[PDB]
């Protein structure tokens, strides 16, 4: 069933980092465009992602749709769990994922079952009212 694939009891963990492009990074210390990029993981793997940059738009990004984008290392294979406290809260995430067009995303997927219903889409479900 719809819930039997969500599935609300898996362990989630939500991170960010601030990470300057290399590129940019050395050629101009001011030019150098921050992006920021977030990503809500679902037990060993990931659910929900989404990249801001200063020159790239807000690119919205899930699981089954944009498996190839999105992060496909597990939570310890990512690496951001081992860094200095690159978890955050789903507040934040949610925020800028309205903020853009998240919602509408996963919407898209969720009915065309690509966003594949693993927690984001049926909390998206409620996200939605």
């Amino acid at each position: 069933a719809r819930q039997q694939e969500i599935d609300m009891k898996r362990q989630q963990r939500f991170f960010r980092i601030p990470f300057i492009r290399p590129a940019d990074q050395y050629k101009d210390p001011q030019n150098k465009k921050k992006g920021w990029w977030y990503a809500h993981f679902d037990g060993p793997w990931i659910a929900r992602q989404m990249e801001l940059h200063p020159d790239k738009p807000p690119i919205l990004l899930v699981a089954g749709k944009d498996d190839m984008e999105m992060c496909e290392k597990n939570l310890e294979e990512t690496g951001l769990t081992r860094k200095r406290g690159a978890e955050i809260l789903p507040r934040q995430f949610e925020e800028i994922w309205e903020r853009c067009g998240g919602i509408q995303y996963l919407q898209s997927a969720i009915e065309s079952r690509q966003a594949r219903p693993t927690y984001a889409t049926a909390m998206l479900q409620n996200l939605l009212k």
